[PDB]
C-alpha cells in the first residue's frame, strides 16, 4: 500500500537523523522533586517525579553505571537511550529528557499513571479476544514501524505494557533493544517470551519479536503463558518442542495464528514471510481490526484504568524507597561518554 510505504520511508528518515546526532544532557537531577519508586531491578529503577517549574510528572529511570556495567549492560543502556531518543511512534513511551552524572544514567520518560497490562490481566483474569486483539494490533503496528527502522525489540512481556488515559497501550524499557540490520546472539528476555532460536544459541533476527507477540496474545487470550512451567529449563524445554495445547475457549481463527506466530521454524513464523507483517495484518482473527482507525487512536478502548490524574500512584506497587546518592567523583566516565 503507498500510504503505509511512504509513511515508513519518512518514519525512517526523521529516525536515522536522530540517530545519527543524538541529543545529549538535555535536563538535570536538581530540575526535579523526587515523587515514588514505581518499580526497581539490579542495576536500575523507576521513579516519579515532577519537574520544580512547570509541575509536570515524568517516569525517571536511574541506572547505576557501575552496577551496569558488573552486569554486562554497557551496551544495552547506550542501545536504549540512543534508539528512544530517536523514535516516534503512538504506542511508543516516549523519552522527554536525558542526561548523566558521577554515578547515574537519567532517562526522563513520559508518566503512564493507567499501570501495567500485567496488573490488568492478572487482576481480571483473562481478555475476551476483542480485548486482546485490541492491544495485539497496536502491538503489530508497533513491530511494524520498529523493524523497518531495522531494530529489534526483544523484551515484549505484558509488564512492559503500560496502559494510559485512553486505554491504549505505551510500550517501556528499550533496555534490550537494538539496530539490527541481520543476526544478533545476545541471550536476553524473559523465560516464557523467548524464541526457540535465542534458547538455541543461534545468530537470531526480528523473528525472535513476532514469537514473542504469539506469547503475549496467547497470554493475554488464555491468562497464562503457552510454555508455563515452574522453572526456566523447564520452560525452555516446552517452548524447543513448540507442544502447544490451546483451551477450547480459543476461536480457531485465534488457534491458527498462534500456530503461526508460535512456529518453531523462524523459516514459517508468521511476520518473517516473503509478505511480512501483511501475513498477521491479514489474517482472519484481524478481519474486524481498522489498522488505520487503531494508528489514529480513534477506536474506543476496552477498559479505561482508574486513576485521579497525572500524579496517581495506586496502580503501581510499593517498594522500600533509596537513596538517588551522586558520588564526589565520576564513576565509569570512559565507557558511559556517548550518553
Ligand atoms: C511511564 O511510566 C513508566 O515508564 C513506568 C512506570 O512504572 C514503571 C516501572 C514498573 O512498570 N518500571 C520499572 O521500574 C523498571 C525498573 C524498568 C522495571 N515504568
Amino acid at each position: 500500500q503507498e500510504s503505509v510505504k511512504e509513511f515508513l520511508a519518512k518514519a525512517k528518515e526523521e529516525f536515522l537523523k536522530k540517530w545519527e546526532s543524538p541529543s545529549q544532557n538535555t535536563a538535570q537531577l536538581d530540575h526535579f522533586d523526587r515523587i515514588k519508586t514505581l518499580g526497581t531491578g539490579s542495576f536500575g529503577r523507576v521513579m516519579l517525579v515532577k519537574h520544580k517549574e512547570t509541575g509536570n510528572h515524568y517516569a525517571m529511570k536511574i541506572l547505576d553505571k557501575q552496577k551496569v556495567v558488573k552486569l554486562k549492560q554497557i551496551e544495552h543502556t547506550l542501545n536504549e537511550k540512543r534508539i528512544l531518543q530517536a523514535v516516534n511512534f503512538p504506542f511508543l513511551v516516549k523519552l522527554e529528557f536525558s542526561f548523566k552524572d558521577n554515578s547515574n544514567l537519567y532517562m526522563v520518560m513520559e508518566y503512564v499513571p493507567g499501570g501495567e497490562m500485567f496488573s490488568h490481566l492478572r487482576r481480571i483474569g483473562r481478555f475476551s479476544e476483542p480485548h486482546a486483539r485490541f492491544y495485539a494490533a497496536q502491538i503489530v503496528l508497533t513491530f511494524e514501524y520498529l523493524h523497518s527502522l531495522d531494530l529489534i525489540y526483544r523484551d515484549l512481556k505484558p509488564e512492559n505494557l503500560l496502559i494510559d488515559q485512553q486505554g491504549y497501550i505505551q510500550v517501556t524499557d528499550f533496555g534490550f533493544a537494538k539496530r539490527v540490520k541481520g543476526r544478533t546472539w545476545t541471550l536476553c528476555g524473559t523465560p516464557e517470551y523467548l524464541a526457540p532460536e535465542i534458547i538455541l544459541s543461534k545468530g537470531y533476527n526480528k523473528a525472535v519479536d513476532w514469537w514473542a507477540l504469539g506469547v503475549l496474545i496467547y497470554e493475554m487470550a488464555a491468562g497464562y503463558p503457552p510454555f508455563f512451567a515452574d522453572q526456566p529449563i523447564q520452560i525452555y524445554e516446552k517452548i524447543v518442542s513448540g507442544k502447544v495445547r490451546f483451551p477450547s475457549h480459543f476461536s480457531s481463527d485465534l488457534k491458527d495464528l498462534l500456530r503461526n506466530l508460535l512456529q518453531v521454524d523462524l523459516t514459517k513464523r508468521f511476520g518473517n514471510l516473503k509478505n511480512g507483517v501483511n501475513d498477521i495484518k491479514n489474517h482472519k482473527w484481524f478481519a474486524t481490526t481498522d489498522w488505520i482507525a487503531i494508528y489514529q487512536r480513534k477506536v474506543e478502548a476496552p477498559f479505561i484504568p482508574k486513576f485521579k490524574g497525572p500524579g496517581d500512584t495506586s496502580n503501581f506497587d510499593d517498594y522500600e524507597e533509596e537513596e538517588i546518592r551522586v558520588s564526589i567523583n565520576e564513576k565509569c566516565g570512559k565507557e558511559f561518554t556517548e550518553f
